[PDB]
């Protein structure tokens, strides 16, 4: 028991724990950081957004040295297998350099990183309880009086019930980004971007992937029509997909090493049992609010798991911001990082603001699906009258002198003002180019304002200028 | 002899002209396209952009897989050697079907193609004579009736006075992008943009690059930093360069086949006899007036070769438009596109004008490099007190999980407005990144309009938005 005071404490520190403590020193605060795992970065550089682009953009170049290579010149003569223990290690000293990197940052912005288990003591005061491993607290347990408090812990993986996920073989997100053996057969429980990510990195490396959702479309928040493309290039590209089928059972046979799946279609109620190597359970991610003690002080959670907020970050109590994946909004490293900024920007002005209608979703796959603003479906929800103008990368300079066409660039408009509502893009680089759809929609901008942008030739960014000259008037490569 | 008639007609096929006539036609013009070569796209996408962009691209594969892939976990049980005629064959493929793709936009547009050189009977009037090896060189002459004429004749290289370009061993660009093996050595006389990504190209594949330029600097229209860190780079990949120093003579000997050059350091003058295997002469482009007929309805002409203009684009003939290379402005496809639309609305609406100031130029080598508006230098002869951002990609998680860290955004806001007065880019995807600065530019956009839109995690945007964040306060990642 050693107690301490600061005017800020971030308890977790994720893209919207260490985001909003490095701005707190940049504002002038003397800020905290709690966090209970030995790196920093949270989900994202640790379990999530680092290790999985990693992985999905070496797996690429094995994919592209073994379809891609002979067509573009380069002949390799002989074998080209992948090093499972090196594939690993590329993405572990990224994960090491970026973590290593945050902790550096803090060190320069003099953010005092409290390594252990931050719960309510007060509502004003935060144990911080030791936990096991590397530096337990900062010498053994504290507790914090402080003026605010913004609570960014984040996210875990939602486990399916009667599935017992022992990350070896049957993983989680986490248990797949670390496997040190490729799988002949990798069934994925989830439609969703993280288990088509992780789908599309093992069947570049040899894995029969087959995907298991119970809704009939995947990848759940896309556009109708690029969801339905988005299985399209991935069946092209190797995975299976069993939709509209519910998982009953999942056991490791141990005597085969065969996870004996059992799943039932929900059109025909009839049941199938499969054989996978490894099953990966990716139906969904969830809050997490254990161990900080939000019953202590009676901060509310709803019947998702989610801290209850206002629009202003907090709950019930004033100086208690909830912030990140525990909170409201599309479970996102960038939303989570808008979030971190603009409740620190809360307490030293009083203003700030996340606009949740400019939130890019991309799934990094190959071609790389991304969007903002409001879908088609959207959009006739809300009796909105839209124009559609879309551009194929088949008609794309950029995209056809890199023989790299799948996909197109979708702009829906409003018809009477003309403005981009929405801008969905299956393509490569297309959580780069939803960017400059993000900038655009922030101006308010129509389709014939970016249109007369004068874009670079040749670039894949054409394809963007004109897929909105398509919308408002006619394009000039289509 | 026979005498067709139609509204507008283009002497040029290239992007400034096959665009300005799929627009006319759109615009519900009887457009005409008169191209001497048997293909549209000009030099952009015959002897151009399209063909260099094919071999930076597949020499850029080769050299991850040489380089790069054991890192990446891909271990090659083999030998990876380059195929030059596969090589070649997929740059060709890549214009072939690029420009076969125009000659079907011209069908579906209903553009009149005539295959011959056009030239001016009289203001009023153009003449198109049959070629030679051409298949569809128009029978006999046509003497076209139009009302309104464009003239985007374009450009050649400049050669360099005593040396004979012979397309064998003192290649021009066109040279160079078809040359059949790679050579020991290549010394390029030209150190712009053009030279710089061909000697990318062979550097990557297995040339000795020594690059030749006259003043000071490379690829200037550059900024200053810019263009000392782009030769700093390039410097590591393999090129040598040979600034402040011109080239004196330069003969091709059989006798051992080698192009002996002589140049001389242009700061304490003293000759060194340099030796090649082929010979780049990338000095420049000029304007091409020959075989048009300019002269004979006295069609001015400047000093430095141009096709002199208005604002509106008009010559002292007010019909008679002149885009593209042939007159003023930097010679870039994407300004000639620009100018190409631009002359055809202007016969609309009878007003047009193209923001000179947005107008992206990027070096296609990796990390590419790209700017956009002002530069530092520009804004310390206008008076203009700048802030500077910058955000290197050694910081940028998308750049680092790539292990692909070379670079920085730099935007160039001012002091009193705190708008974009400028953005240069050096780093991968530079020139997708700088159509974000290009809205930016035209909406008068500051650095902190962009800093507030919120970037998708992790990308290399996010870099863009970290340095104009940084420009006005601070940065969060450095
Ligand atoms: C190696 C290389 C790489 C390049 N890379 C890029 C790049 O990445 N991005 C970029 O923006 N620019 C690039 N450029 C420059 C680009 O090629 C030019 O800016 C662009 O092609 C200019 O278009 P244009 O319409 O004016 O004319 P051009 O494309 O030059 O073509 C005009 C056409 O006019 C025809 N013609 C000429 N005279 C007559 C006549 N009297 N009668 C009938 N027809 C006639 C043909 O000869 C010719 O093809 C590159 C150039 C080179 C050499
Ligand atoms: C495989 C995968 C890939 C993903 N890819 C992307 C992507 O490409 N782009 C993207 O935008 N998003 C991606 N995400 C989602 C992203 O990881 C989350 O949106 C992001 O981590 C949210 O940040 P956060 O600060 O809210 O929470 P988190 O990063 O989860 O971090 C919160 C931290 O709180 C700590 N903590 C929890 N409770 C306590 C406590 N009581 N005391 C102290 N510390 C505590 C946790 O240990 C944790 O490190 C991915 C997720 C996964 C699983």
């Amino acid at each position: 028991t050693i107690n301490k005071s600061h005017d800020v404490v971030i308890i977790g520190g994720g893209p919207a724990g260490y985001v909003a403590a490095i701005k707190a020193a940049q504002l002038g605060f003397n800020t905290a950081c709690v966090e209970k795992r030995g790196k920093l970065g949270g989900t994202c550089l640790n379990v999530g957004c680092i290790p999985s682009k990693a992985l999905l953009n070496n797996s690429h170049l094995f994919h592209q040295m073994h379809t891609e290579a002979q067509k573009r010149g380069i002949d390799v003569n002989g074998d080209i297998k992948i090093n499972v223990a090196n594939f690993q290690k590329a993405k572990d000293d990224a994960v090491k350099q970026l973590t290593g990197g945050i902790e550096l940052l803090f060190k320069k912005n003099k953010v005092t990183y409290y390594k252990g288990n931050g719960s309510f003591e007060d509502e004003t005061k935060i144990r911080v309880t030791p936990v096991d491993g590397l530096e337990g607290t900062v010498k053994e347990d504290h507790i914090l009086d402080v003026k605010n408090i913004i609570v960014a812990t984040g996210s875990e993986v939602t486990p399916f019930p009667g599935i017992e996920i022992d990350e070896e073989k049957i993983v989680s997100s986490t248990g797949a980004l670390s496997l040190k053996e490729i799988p002949k057969r990798l069934t994925i429980i989830g439609g969703g971007i993280i288990g088509l990510e992780m789908g599309s990195v093992y069947s570049r490396l040899g894995s029969k992937v087959t995907v298991v959702e119970f809704q009939p479309q995947i990848g759940a928040s896309m556009d109708g029509e690029v969801a339905k493309a988005t299985q399209k290039f991935l069946k092209k590209q190797g995975l299976d997909f069993k939709l509209s089928t519910k998982v009953i059972s999942a056991k490791r046979n141990d005597d085969k090493n065969v996870v004996e799946i059992v799943v039932e279609d929900t059109k025909t109620n009839k049941q199938e049992n499969l054989e996978a190597e490894v099953l990966l359970v990716a139906v969904g991610r969830r809050p997490y609010i254990a161990g900080l003690g939000a019953e202590k002080i009676g901060l509310e959670v709803d019947k998702r798991g989610r801290l209850v907020i206002d629009d202003q970050f907090n709950s019930k109590f004033p100086h208690i911001k909830v912030v990140g994946d525990v909170t409201f909004g599309p479970m996102l490293a960038h939303k989570a990082e808008e979030e971190g900024i603009a409740a620190v920007e809360m307490l030293k002005t009083g203003h700030g603001h996340v606009n949740y209608n400019n939130i890019p979703s991309v799934m990094y796959s190959h071609p790389e699906v991304a969007w903002v603003g409001k879908t088609e479906e959207q959009l006739k929800e809300a009796g909105i009258d839209y124009k559609i103008g879309k551009f194929p990368f088949a008609a794309n300079s950029r995209a056809k002198t890199n023989q790299d066409t799948e996909g197109f660039v979708k702009i829906l408009i409003d018809s009477k003002t003309e403005r981009i509502l929405g801008a969905h893009i299956i393509g490569p680089n297309a959580g780069e180019m939803i960017a400059e759809a993000g900038l655009a929609l922030e101006y308010g901008a129509s389709a014939e304002d970016v249109a007369r942008v004068c874009h670079a030739h040749p670039t894949l960014s054409e394809a963007f200028k004109e897929a909105n000259m398509a919308a408002y008037d006619k394009a000039i490569h289509c």
